[PDB]
């Protein structure tokens, strides 16, 4: 059996980025999918630390919280900076990614029809700090932090892809971002994952919006 | 002092890292930012995400309260004994951050009409951290392992502000209650929490708590 197990609802959501990590890194993993009926039965839920998914297992290490998983994988597979200073910068990117993700998730599930124009109007000002980060790291030719990939790249990558779905062309205002996205998705294993039914046949979110 | 904390004159998302610094005998400087200052827009335009806190470690400049916590935990050895404990630590902090966000939305966006439901949901919101204590040496040490981590300071602050928001919310949780007492009594932290620069600082900016 693979050492890793992803326990989630059948969507990309907060598991998209860590799945891309694992795929690009050539790791193997079991997917455990949870239906509404099963969630509604309440036994799994009660057993989750914060009563939510994703749930992740690495051997007998059981983790909750999507960014915990990302950092845990970034730690063990060496995608967490080359040094302590880089690691901080990697954290600083991911906190920003999370911040925007929280807003995205709020729009998608609590206020899509009403808030979408305001959201898209505000999108440029929200993406710009990431464009700025690229420009300050080797002309944005390599990765979000340093010259080696990190978990934040995989998280940022997902974030930009879902926003291109939400707001087609949004990256037209951000040359570095746009290319970044093309480049990281050209990575052979990731590209193969992204084109696969495993990724493509899952809806981004669970309410049918995007 | 090698550290600089740039922020608004409230505890808020700087309370945990202040406690961390004081408890670890670290020295730091406070650049307090006023409305006016914030209003000229030079600072803000300068901030990666247009927000505070901003932090300095020698020549390193950071943003994001949780990046600063992690940076301090990492460089001062407050991040678990190993990768496995370091994961546990993140799992506590991310959870602390989820409740805090809820706390923050209640306080600034929905205090009058959301407080009853907030406080009724509270115990189920605090049970995970009591359970976490329950699984680690019967809760007589720390939130993870037997050495303090950045998550302790962050969870400590979370529990203190809730005790102000809903006095006695810890009364049904004996490990949480003893833990708050234990950590709050650590000499350097104890002195800091009794000091004016803590006590005379408003928790939040809009006068609600
Ligand atoms: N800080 C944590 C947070 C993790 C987290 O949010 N988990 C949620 C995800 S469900 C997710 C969610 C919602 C609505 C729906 C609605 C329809 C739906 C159909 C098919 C699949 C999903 C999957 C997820 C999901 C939803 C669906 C929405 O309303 C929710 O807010 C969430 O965004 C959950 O487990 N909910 C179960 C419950 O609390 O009892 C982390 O980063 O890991
Ligand atoms: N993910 C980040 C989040 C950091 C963050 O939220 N920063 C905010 C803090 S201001 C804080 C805040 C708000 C309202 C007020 C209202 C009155 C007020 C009076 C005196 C002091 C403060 C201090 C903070 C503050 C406020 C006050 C509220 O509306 C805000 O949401 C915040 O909770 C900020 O810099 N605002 C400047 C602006 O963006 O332009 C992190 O973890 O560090």
């Amino acid at each position: 059996m693979p050492p890793y197990t992803v326990v989630y609802f059948p969507v990309r959501g907060r598991c998209a980025a860590l799945r891309m990590l694992l795929a690009d890194q050539g790791q193997s993993w079991k997917e455990e999918v949870v239906t509404v009926e099963t969630w509604q039965e309440g036994s799994l839920k009660a057993s989750c630390l914060y009563g939510q998914l994703p749930k992740f297992q690495d051997g007998d290490l059981t983790l909750y919280q999507s960014n915990t998983i990302l950092r845990h994988l970034g730690r063990t597979l060496g995608l967490y900076g080359k040094d302590q200073q880089e690691a901080a910068l990697v954290d600083m990117v991911n906190d920003g990614v999370e911040d925007l993700r929280c807003k995205y998730i709020s729009l998608i599930y609590t206020n899509y029809e009403a808030g979408k124009d305001d959201y898209v109007k505000a999108l440029p000002g929200q993406l710009k700090p990431f464009e700025t980060l690229l420009s300050q790291n080797q002309g944005g030719k390599t990765f979000i932090v340093g010259d080696q990939i990190s978990f934040a790249d995989y998280n940022l990558l997902d974030l930009l892809l879902i926003h291109e779905v939400l707001a087609p062309g949004c990256l037209d205002a951000f040359p570095l971002l746009s290319a970044y996205v093309g480049r990281l998705s050209a990575r052979p294993k990731l590209k193969a994952f992204l084109a696969s039914p495993e990724y493509v046949n899952l809806p981004i979110n669970g309410n049918g919006k995007q």
